[PDB]
């Protein structure tokens, strides 16, 4: 595959050269200030982390639209889950990760929902009974420089929200490594069951050839991975570039009802 050609010649970068690629031509986020203010205790307003300007991408393009009981799996500090809070059509979130040492803990917040909104860690997601949702979020899938260690953990991934997913559930789901054949495979199999595409996230960095499994969408599995693999070597080719900044999401403040 084309996408394995793009992981060797990326493997192959010096050190400095890598972190060019990583930013070339790549989207942002202004997260200066918000940052500032999370740290000084700040719980209006702020987004947790950059992952609420990823999900609002897909999220104001319709590409998934949060509505009802949502389930966000490895929510983190809960970037995704208090973005959904806001949400009009949103009645609630539950947002599950790992935490604990060495991973990133769910942050108490006052944005518009937040009683909507239950986080906890210390959970293992893949030992957790399925629930039912509406709509059911995934950003989970660890990078390994070896790309079998990568088809490895999103199989685990496709098979665990697969659990998750019934008739007409909304979904975003991180497909860590979209370019192996044992992963085209299951996504071409996911994608007749339950409709849906994979779309590349303009936010995503270039060194993770991550796509998204996301409900309202259309496109050939094949050719949605092998246009990225075109993109990601394209940009080998870049020189002196770097990315372009956007604003932060204001997510507000105060109860939903
Ligand atoms: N040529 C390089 N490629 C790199 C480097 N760091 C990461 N990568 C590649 O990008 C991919 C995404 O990296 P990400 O930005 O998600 O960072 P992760 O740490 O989660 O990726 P891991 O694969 O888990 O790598 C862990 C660490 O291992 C080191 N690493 C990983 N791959 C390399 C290579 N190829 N050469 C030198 N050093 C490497 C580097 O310090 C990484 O921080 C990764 O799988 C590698 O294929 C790097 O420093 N040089
Ligand atoms: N098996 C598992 N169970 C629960 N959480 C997991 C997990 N594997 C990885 N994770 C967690 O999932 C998280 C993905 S970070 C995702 C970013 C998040 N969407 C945001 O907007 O902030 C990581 O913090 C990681 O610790």
């Amino acid at each position: 595959t084309l996408g394995e050609k793009w992981k060797s010649r990326l493997n192959a970068l010096g050190k400095s050269e890598f972190q060019i690629y990583k930013k070339s031509g790549i989207q942002e986020v202004d997260r200066t200030l918000a940052k500032e203010g999370i740290k000084r205790g700040e719980t209006d307003h702020h987004a947790v982390s950059r992952g609420s300007a990823k999900l609002r991408w897909f999220v104001e393009r319709n590409l998934v639209t949060p509505e009802g009981k949502v389930v966000d799996l490895g929510c983190g500090r809960g970037g995704w889950s208090y973005y959904c809070g806001g949400l009009k059509n949103v009645r609630e979130v539950k947002g599950l990760t790992k935490g604990g040492p060495g991973h990133e803990e769910p942050i108490p917040m006052s944005t518009y929902g937040w009683n909507l909104v239950r986080l906890q860690s210390g959970v293992d997601v893949f030992f957790i009974p399925p629930e039912r949702c509406d709509t059911l979020l995934c950003d989970i899938g660890e990078s390994s420089p070896n790309p079998t260690v990568e088809a490895g953990r999103t199989l685990r991934v496709l098979n665990l929200v697969e659990n998750w997913l019934s008739n007409n559930t909304q979904f975003c789901v991180k497909v860590l490594n979209p370019y192996m054949s044992s992963v085209i495979e299951k996504m071409e199999a996911l994608q007749r069951k339950h409709g849906g595409a994979l779309v590349r996230n303009p936010l995503s960095r270039n060194s993770t050839h991550e796509m998204y499994w996301v409900s309202n969408a259309s496109g050939n599995i094949v050719s949605s991975v092998n246009m990225i693999s075109r993109m990601l070597i394209n940009r080998f080719t870049m020189r002196h570039k770097k990315a372009t900044y956007e604003p932060d999401v204001d997510l507000g403040s105060g109860t939903r009802n």
